[PDB]
């Protein structure tokens, strides 16, 4: 069953988590050996710091990426793919990320929701054949779903009409945002097919190639400069009936890699210059790594990665956990960057490329990792909004009709005899008692709530409480999921474990109890008096 | 006397700041005349996403402002300069930053710690008649004071060496992220001289010209993009004896102008941006602006402007409180800014260059404005290094020896009756009451930590308390001051200034509350082992 499922009605299962799991070493291996072999290619082929001046990915890079198999890291032997564990996947990415970021979107895009991991969802006829010919020749693929209108609109405004001969459809609108469009061979375009007065959201493999098909905008954002970004209008764009698809576990899990790994890479890279940073400075004498302040922040950001590595790692050797994990990570990896920025100071927010060209010791692309970090609260979903969605669609859907554990709710059942045997700290086994607790009180909340309001619809009118709902159910999987992992990382031996689940907790802590702080306010302000 | 400085040691001085000022209408009416000229200048000459994507502000931009006296803002008509008070210097820079930072940063400097204010305090000799001669010609000046050691040590590793006849100094060293440097005809240079084995920090007025002065570096930053600012090797740079200058108030008041000014200016921009986002966007039918989380977020945006004003106006009209305005701006800017991206999401991390290019309707640089924003918390001090010095420097000096209203603080005295006629709303006034009854608490902890540590350089290694002591000072000065222009304001009939300040006081309420639980903190974690 599924812990964070479990955590929304209030019981806190150490048991489904503990003891943490950990990669199979052979399979670890074969990613070490495939993560060595781009890392060969990339640093001989890319400069990113070029990457970011020019806005543009160097010539030949996709082909070569292509022709050893990184665009089909998933796919077995028969398409020329390397078939990697979702871990080793994740590990790819990462990798990739920690040199260009850019680079690892393209490759994310293509191995999490591009035509080769759907090929297998697919049923047999001539699409299945042309997706099996095209990935066998090597393509490159991307989903255009976002619309000018807004990507949280339920409705898409793009139309496919059938023709009158009955042969394919028309699409009819404008997808924005779109990555990899200007590269791109296919594209997934989500349409809108209306059957006999009832709208319906349909799928379509669509060749870029497609008269009536153009890629009107090449997009550049603050970073992720070179990321190959493209908007696109539809001028009745034929498409043939097998070409529209005929599940979301695929968008879900494709977040760790398009979305944490990323994240993960950065988050890790600012702790590598935090500490490089540290190391070479020194304040009145004294070497900066001697001051408090300078230790929490080492101590902070190291256990922050820490984090990330552990719900990527509880995400992809094994749901709603899937879901959490890229407000987690991004948020995560967004704190680092920002503790990063603040601890490097005028070094830190000058460029790379200035700090190279007046001959520097630390050319650190810091400020290229913080404008980088911040697409990962926006794309894939706005972090706010994705809190919203995850406590209306996903937290009280378990007690709108009522809750099925309503007894342990009333009773306050906390479960402390199942937390008896861990091999934590003294520090973590409390850190570990007071979540259980907070999982316990968490449930009593949402039943108040779901009390107050009889009906869901008039519960969603009340945004702020959700979305802190939301954020305060992420930071109890997070402290789940670190003192789990340090459990086990400890048990084999990693004694520092202890210590980084312990910054973390007492952290998270301090963001609950603010969390508890904003949903305890009695009287809201006229704030729609001051909007205006 | 001084309301942060009462503050410090418990007492809320509601009589202090009520009835909060206001400028003086005349005065005004001069400072819009100013502004006005301005706009039409640099909205003529500058295209801020032109200067922003080269890096460069326009050739004869600085001549220009040079000819119309923006330059010498401060300074009388015998000089050419404009004779504006200090709050219509501020609405200057303030209107240059909210259409091209980089222009406001050159104004800033130059109105602010340049050698035209300087002018002032000199006293008659050579170097007074040169000065002079330089404003009277048109000059442009710069502040070098960084090293690459780190701008927060107590010493100047740049030496200033007596020349053997006796005439003037052998200037030797380096300074980093100077602004000006690249434009500056003189700069104001820190360099310690070696008296008989005592070390001296001194101040000398040096010409860029000068043989042996090298601007070896042109600093490019994440933001700020086209602000001259340079890097230099002083090689024995000779400084005649009259070059040699023989308080720091200019400093703190300039910092309203230099970080301030810009930080509000942006702050503004992006609540506009937000409006014109959500009154042209709707979701599922309904428009955007009718969904809370949307006009909560507009109310916050809104309410953190009121406080930047709030701040600006209690500085300018009239030390500690200037002291402190350096991080309230800076940081209620940035907050905004952040808060503005997750608002326009896709199309806000999108360049306005890249929206212009596909004739998007919101060409709105706010990602731009993310990037620039950021400077404010570095230049100038680092957000939390400055709470630290200003809690150690500043508020355990009124402690050490002892508290001289120590009485006040074991009584747990609090003055209600003082905050009776305000002209306040029942929420605002309740925000009033917690306000004073948290000043008192605030003396209560300083109390306990004193007593706790006999030696203040014992005390000084508790640097995260120190932080969030000075965070919490700020947080309550914040809160005061939004209050009392509110009741100014409402009581001149703008009824929307209690809204804005019940806004601003809830969320301060929350980070306060966040502050008292970090402080309370019983045993910490070991961050030393995370930190490795
Ligand atoms: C680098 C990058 C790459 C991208 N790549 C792709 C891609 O390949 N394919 C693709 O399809 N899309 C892509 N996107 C689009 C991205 O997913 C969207 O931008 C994002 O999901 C929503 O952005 P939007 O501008 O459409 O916002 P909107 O959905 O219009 O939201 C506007 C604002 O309103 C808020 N809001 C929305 N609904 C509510 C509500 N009910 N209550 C309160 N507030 C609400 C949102 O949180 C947001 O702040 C990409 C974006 C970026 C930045
Ligand atoms: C290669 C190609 C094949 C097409 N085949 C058809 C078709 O078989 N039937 C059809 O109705 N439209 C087809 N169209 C599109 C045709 O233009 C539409 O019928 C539509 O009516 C045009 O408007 C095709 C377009 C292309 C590029
Ligand atoms: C756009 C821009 C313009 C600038 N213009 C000028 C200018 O015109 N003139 C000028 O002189 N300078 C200028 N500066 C320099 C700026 O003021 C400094 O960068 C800043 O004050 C300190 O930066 P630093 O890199 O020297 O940091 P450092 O002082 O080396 O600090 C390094 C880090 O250590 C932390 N730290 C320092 N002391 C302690 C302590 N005791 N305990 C714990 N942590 C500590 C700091 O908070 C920081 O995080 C400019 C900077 C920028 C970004
Ligand atoms: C215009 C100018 C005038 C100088 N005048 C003197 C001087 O009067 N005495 C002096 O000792 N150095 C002077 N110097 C610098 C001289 O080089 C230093 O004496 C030093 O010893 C050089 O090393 C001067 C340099 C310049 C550019």
């Amino acid at each position: 069953t599924s812990f964070l499922e479990q955590l929304y009605v209030g019981r806190f299962r150490w048991d489904l988590i503990h003891p943490f799991p950990r990669q199979d070493e052979a399979d670890r291996r074969v990613g070490d050996e495939v993560i060595a072999q781009l890392r060969q290619l990339i640093e001989d082929r890319v400069d990113p710091d070029v990457v970011d001046r020019e806005a543009r990915l160097p010539d030949g890079l996709v082909d070569e990426l292509q022709k050893h198999g990184f665009l089909k890291a998933r796919l077995g032997a028969e398409f020329g793919g390397l078939g990697l564990s979702h871990m080793n996947l994740f590990r790819l990415i990462e990798a990739a990320a920690s040199w260009s970021v850019p680079v690892a979107l393209v490759m994310a895009i293509e191995n999490s929701v591009g035509v080769g991991p759907m090929h297998a969802h697919l049923p047999a006829g001539p699409l299945r054949d042309l997706v099996e010919a095209r990935l066998r020749a090597g393509t490159v693929s991307g989903t255009a779903d976002t619309e000018p209108a807004g990507a949280a609109n339920h409705r898409r405004f793009t139309t496919a009409t059938p023709t009158e001969d009955g042969t394919g459809y028309l699409l009819n609108g404008e997808k924005l945002h779109v990555g990899n469009a200007p590269i791109a061979e296919v594209l997934i375009v989500s349409a809108s097919v209306v059957e006999d007065g009832v709208e319906h959201r349909r799928m379509f493999i669509v060749d870029t190639d497609s008269p009536g098909l153009r890629i009107t905008a090449r997009h550049e954002f603050m970073g992720v400069k070179g990321f190959p970004n493209g908007g696109m209008v539809f001028d009745n764009v034929f498409v043939p009936n097998e070409r529209m698809v005929t599940a979301v576990a695929m968008v879900i899990v494709g977040r760790l890699h398009m979305i944490v790994a990323p994240s993960l890479a950065i988050a890790r890279q600012c702790l590598g210059w935090s500490r490089e940073f540290v190391r070479a400075r020194s304040i009145d004498g004294r070497p900066l790594g001697e001051y408090e302040e300078i230790q929490r922040r080492l101590a902070e950001s190291a256990a922050d990665v820490f984090a990330i590595e552990a719900i990527a790692e509880w995400s992809l050797l094994c749901w709603y956990e899937q879901s959490a994990a890229k407000n987690i990570g991004s948020v995560l990896g967004w704190r680092v960057a920002e503790r990063t920025m603040s601890l490097l100071a005028g070094e830190g927010y000058e460029t790379a490329s200035s700090k190279s060209a007046r001959g520097a010791a630390r050319p650190f692309p810091l400020e290229r990792a913080l404008r980088d970090v911040r697409n990962f609260r926006i794309s894939g979903g706005i972090d706010f909004q994705l809190d919203y969605w995850t406590s209306t669609i996903a937290i009280f859907t378990y007690y709108y009709p009522d809750p099925d554990n309503l007894a342990e709710i009333e009773a306050n059942q906390v479960d402390l005899d199942s937390l008896v045997g861990s091999g934590l700290s003294e520090r973590n086994e409390r850190h570990l008692r007071h979540a259980a607790e907070q999982a316990r009180k968490f449930s009593r909340l949402c039943r108040e709530l779901s009390q107050r309001y009889p009906d869901l619809a008039a519960l969603s009118e009340h945004e702020r409480k959700l979305i802190l709902i939301g954020q305060l159910s992420n930071e109890l999987l997070a402290v789940a999921l670190v003192l789990a992992r340090a459990a086990r990382l400890a048990g084999d031996g990693q004694d520092r474990a202890q210590a980084l689940a312990d910054v973390f907790c007492t952290g998270a802590g301090h963001r609950i109890a603010d969390i508890w702080h904003q949903l305890a306010e009695e009287e809201t302000p006229d704030y729609r008096s001051a909007a205006a």
